[PDB]
């Protein structure tokens, strides 16, 4: 086959570094990369693309003989709780897309979802892998649909859809975006920058979190699983770290001077309504998944960067 891999929302938080690592995993020439807007200074062949456009979707998979897409192109819960039409519309509609071309052209699939789809109804710790999904955000409900409408695909079309409830990630490749759990990414930019930080949840909110070497690895490795060996598809609880922001705090204090006030606002409500942390003992039992960067580990790689970042 052609071995061709596409990525939608290749620009953002996780592409950036996830187009990287299919580039050395399958060659650089195998991977094509889109997002919205053609970026200025880029090593990857691009395609600019919305999701939504189904005939231009089409068009870039048809031509580039792409066999499998790595989906990672929405709108995140902060954008979405100000804004449901739009990530209903970019959520559900981009990934009906994005599976209606997967059965057109027989292809194979990571489409993730989110910790996003729990609420508070079921446990806040170690929340199991089979609980009722009643969130509290519109991006949750978008990935509740999206986890189902994948499995949909899965059972009655015969398509091989993987995905990750991915945590909170953590990276120092790219900008903050200021979504619900980037108070973290936040926190080691600005103490490195500023020796100061404005945290936007309170000093007590605790989510899972994970380093993204590690949610990379984890995406990469799921994908090179057996299939027979899967027992779940769109939706694999993962886990690595859950801590709370002044953990945080005193962590990168640890190793840089910095001031952090708490000034909470409306992320805050979308925080206090996810679980603390998560059991993953499934995806651990059928693919072999283990962290490797405990929040010593990833507080090095950021600190580091991130001072040399800022030379
Ligand atoms: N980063 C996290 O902590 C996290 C946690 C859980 C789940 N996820 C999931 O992982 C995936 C990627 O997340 P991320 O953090 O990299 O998000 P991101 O916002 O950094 O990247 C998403 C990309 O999608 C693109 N996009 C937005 N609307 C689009 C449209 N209409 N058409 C085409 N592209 C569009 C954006 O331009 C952006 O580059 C998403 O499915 C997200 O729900 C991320």
């Amino acid at each position: 086959g052609s071995h061709m891999i596409l990525v939608t929302g290749a620009l953002g938080q996780i592409g950036t570094e996830l187009v990287l690592a299919l580039q050395e995993k399958y060659g650089n020439d195998k991977i094509i990369a889109s997002d919205l807007k053609e970026p200025e200074n880029y090593h990857c062949k691009f395609e600019k693309c919305d999701i939504r456009d189904i005939e231009t979707y089409e068009r870039i998979n048809n031509e580039n003989k792409i066999e499998i897409v790595y989906h990672l192109a929405a709108i995140l819960s902060a954008a979405g709780e100000k804004n449901p039409e739009l990530c209903h519309d970019v959520n559900y509609n981009g990934l009906e897309n994005v599976l209606k071309t997967a059965k057109k052209y027989n292809q194979k699939l990571f489409c993730p979802s989110s910790i996003a789809v729990f609420g508070p109804d079921v446990p806040k710790e170690m929340t199991p892998q089979n609980v009722e999904l009643n969130p509290k955000t519109v991006y949750g409900i978008t990935k509740v649909k999206g986890e189902e409408l994948c499995d949909t695909y899965f059972k009655e079309h015969g398509i091989d859809v993987r995905g990750i409830r991915y945590p909170g990630l953590i990276s120092w490749k790219h900008k903050p975006s200021g979504g619900t759990t980037d108070y973290a990414v936040e926190m080691y930019f600005d103490a490195v920058e500023s020796g100061k930080y404005e945290c936007f949840v309170n000093r007590n909110t605790r989510l899972p979190m994970m380093f993204m070497d590690d949610a990379i690895r984890a995406t990469l490795e799921l994908m090179d699983a057996p299939l027979d060996s899967l027992n779940y598809h769109s939706n694999y609880n993962l886990s690595s770290m859950s801590f709370s922001a002044e953990e945080l705090e005193k962590e990168i204090s640890a190793h840089v001077d910095f001031n952090c006030l708490y000034k909470p606002d409306y992320r805050q409500d979308i925080a206090d309504t996810w679980p603390i942390s998560i059991n993953d003992d499934d995806a651990r039992k059928d693919w072999g998944w283990e962290p490797k960067f405990d929040i010593s580990k990833m507080t090095e790689e950021m600190i580091t960067n991130l001072r040399r970042l800022n030379e």
